[PDB]
DNA sequence: TGGAGAATCCCGGTGCCGAGGCCGCTCAATTGGTCGTAGCAAGCTCTAGCACCGCTTAAACGCACGTACGCGCTGTCCCCCGCGTTTTAACCGCCAAGGGGATTACTCCCTA
């Protein structure tokens, strides 16, 4: 068994603290640890990636 | 009237498939007892439904009389039927999708 650890790239990490902020209102934990999962597979998961442009 | 042909009948054969009957279970109908009530029986009031009378007039009705409208009769045509050809898409089969819902998993926190 190996261990092999990896840590939150940047998006992941503005995906994951900006939700950790909402522990300064709620604690919806259990609701908050499957966004944390998600994002901590793939942040896709949580906000799939597109095609994007400025503000029109 | 006759006739030909096209349309409908009837008779027998075939098949399939659904109705009628059988079997398990269950659960919902029945037995037995309790308790509340509700509606059934008496009694009182007096409300308004019925009957009658007399007057008023305005609504009904019998009949005069016309003319306005119902209907049969003629002509036209056009437009809907009937039947043959062309075309389309309804019906059937088979596979696909996914989409919904109920069960199961596991944390977190309310509430008893």
């Amino acid at each position: 068994e190996i261990d092999v650890f990896c840590e939150l790239s940047y998006r992941q990490r503005a995906m994951y603290q900006s939700l950790r902020n909402q522990i300064s209102i709620m604690d919806t934990l259990m609701n908050l640890v499957m966004q944390f999962r998600k994002v901590c597979n793939h942040p896709d998961l949580f906000e799939r990636a597109d095609t994007s442009s400025p503000f029109f």
